[PDB]
């Protein structure tokens, strides 16, 4: 029954999920003037041209757009990564107002909303499996600020009609999720956790420098819809974001000068 409520939010996570208070939880903020250049970071290799999107799905939470990931389709490579990472699915969080919504900061400072494009890593051969292992995930983190319109998220704007309340799905072929990355792939990097419950110590993070910008229409999109199930009483799905953790015994890693 955890949430994003005052009764149910982060600050009650610890009571089921003591890992809450961990040793290398996320999101955190990350200092640009304390992150490291690392020179022996390669660049890296995103491979999204095969990517098969199934499904999106409202989980109560935020909206997963799910993909096949029953062979190697979609997946991330090189950076701070040692083997091959498969796409199963992005979300995102965001605010109820333009200056909240991220999870990650950058010296303090909160974008409107925060994409997720998560990955497992196949040498654990599935999801389940990959999420038990200090090197089982890498969640590509990026940036949304709000601006000018971000053309490639347009499609799944346009469906979250369908999918207002918990549990709704719909199906979601053919999305290419190349259209939501910025030019630059400079980012930063650190050993972190899922940001929700059960919120496992699994996750190499790989935040992207460059946001992207989305328009107004498009995150107020986002805010309409609903934590809760069709028939309940409405709550908007806004603020679905954890805050800030403590760095506590890590350093972070920045690919660029
Ligand atoms: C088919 C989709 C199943 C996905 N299953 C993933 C899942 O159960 N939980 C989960 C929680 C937090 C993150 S985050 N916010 O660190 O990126 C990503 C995934
Ligand atoms: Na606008
Ligand atoms: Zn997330």
């Amino acid at each position: 029954h955890w949430g994003y409520g005052k009764h149910n939010g982060p600050e009650h996570w610890h009571k089921d999920f003591p890992i809450a208070k961990g040793e290398r939880q996320s999101p955190v903020d990350i200092d640009t003037h304390t992150a490291k250049y690392d020179p022996s970071l390669k660049p890296l290799s995103v491979s999204y041209d095969q990517a098969t999107s199934l499904r999106i799905l409202n989980n109560g939470h935020a909206f997963n757009v799910e993909f096949d990931d029953s062979q190697d389709k979609a997946v991330l490579k090189g950076g701070p990564l040692d083997g091959t990472y498969r796409l199963i699915q992005f979300h995102f969080h965001w605010g109820s107002l333009d200056g909240q919504g991220s999870e990650h900061t950058v010296d303090k400072k909160k974008y409107a909303a925060e994409l997720h494009l998560v990955h497992w890593n196949t040498k654990y051969g599935d999801f389940g499996k990959a999420v038990q292992q200090p090197d089982g995930l890498a969640v590509l983190g990026i940036f949304l600020k709000v601006g000018s319109a971000k053309p490639g998220l347009q499609k799944v704007v346009d469906v979250l009609d369908s999918i207002k309340t918990k549990g709704k799905s719909a199906d979601f072929t053919n999305f290419d999720p190349r259209g939501l990355l910025p030019e630059s792939l400079d980012y930063w990097t650190y050993p972190g956790s899922l940001t929700t419950p059960p919120l496992l110590e699994c996750v190499t993070w790989i935040v992207l420098k460059e946001p992207i910008s989305v328009s107004s229409e498009q995150v107020l999109k986002f805010r309409k819809l609903n934590f809760n199930g069709e028939g309940e009483p409405e709550e908007l799905m806004v603020d679905n974001w954890r805050p800030a953790q403590p760095l506590k015994n890590r350093q972070i890693k920045a690919s660029f000068k």
